[PDB]
């Protein structure tokens, strides 16, 4: 596994996130590597899912190719039998820094950032769940009364909200006011047509993707709309299993259900530096290994 990048200075170190470790390229370009790191319950392990973060590089690809005459993505064109590494330093081809590079890492370009963590939410589940128990709303919006636990919204919805700094769940208008009235409609717009579409794909293949997060930027020099960050995956998403969905219930976690109980069964949920068990790991991975394929249509490793 690769659970913390050490690059010695060869790039400066832009920040290291809970999964991604982002590196300063140039003035324009970004590098962002996709470590193994994994968190529960809000919280990193101490240990690393081989392979996670090559996985979910490799399904975000899948989805920037899928959505692109859908939306503008930050990416970097590679040129055709080039690599990312031929447009890094040099050093960065050593073996000892390829290692940690090579298939998990995405050269990108900067963009004026939109800073709204932009959630679009097919199924009402989470924090919205939560709130609309207590008071019929979600992100303040007034919802039908009789929604069950894990079931359908009519539409889609954009629920936005900050980034910590926890989360902040806001409202449409609280966005408008952080970003611009006419800017966070079309932010809204976009993100619920993207969503419906991949939502629809993935149901195809049996995965119910219950809500996912996006991130936008902006070009100044057209008013266009761009990812800027990876899209639809387990971490930036509520992946459910399709053939078991059962609304009135909560759905097992596609991803990291065996994770959360084997660490609910100790006491360890939230608890920092907690080291996941072998079986837990390869168990773990296994199900990355089969939400790429069912999503991608290609194998990982045959
Ligand atoms: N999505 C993770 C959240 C986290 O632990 O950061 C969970 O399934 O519990
Ligand atoms: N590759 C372009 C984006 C696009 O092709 O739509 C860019 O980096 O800005
Ligand atoms: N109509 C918006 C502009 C935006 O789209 O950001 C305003 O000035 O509030």
């Amino acid at each position: 596994s690769i659970t913390k990048t050490e690059l010695d200075g060869i790039l400066p170190l832009v920040a290291r996130g809970k999964v991604r470790d982002i590196y300063e390229v140039d003035a324009g370009t970004l590098l962002f590597v996709a470590t193994d790191r994994i968190s529960a319950y809000d919280v990193i392990m101490e240990n690393s899912i081989p392979e996670k973060g090559i996985l979910l590089t490799k399904l975000s690809e899948f989805w920037f190719k899928f959505l692109s005459n859908d939306v503008r993505n930050h990416l970097v064109d590679i040129a055709p039998g080039k690599t990312i590494f031929d447009y890094l330093p040099a050093k960065l081809s050593e073996p000892k820094y390829k290692t940690q590079l090579e298939d998990r890492s995405l050269l990108v370009h900067k963009h004026k950032l939109i800073p709204l963590e932009v959630i679009v939410r097919g199924y009402i589940t989470g924090s919205a769940w939560k709130e609309y128990v207590k008071t019929g709303t979600v992100h303040g919006l007034k919802q039908p009364q009789g929604l069950k636990e894990s079931q359908e919204f009519p539409e889609p919805i954009f629920t936005p909200s900050t980034k910590a700094e926890h989360d902040e769940n806001i409202s449409p208008a609280q966005a408008a006011e952080l970003v611009g009235e006419d800017l966070s409609r079309r932010v809204a717009e976009l993100a619920v047509k993207l969503y419906s579409k991949c939502k629809d794909y993935a149901k195809e293949k049996g995965i119910i993707i219950a809500d996912t997060k996006f991130e936008f930027g902006i070009d100044e020099k057209t008013n266009e709309i761009i990812l800027v960050d990876e899209v639809l995956t387990p971490d930036s998403s509520r992946f459910w299993n399709g053939a078991s969905y059962k609304v009135g219930e909560s759905q097992d976690s596609y991803d990291k259900q065996f994770l959360r109980d084997w660490l609910t069964a100790n006491k360890l949920n939230g608890v920092n530096g907690v080291k996941m068990p072998q079986d837990i790991v390869d168990r773990t991975r296994a199900k990355y290994i089969e939400a790429y394929e069912t999503l991608t249509g290609s194998k990982w490793s045959h």
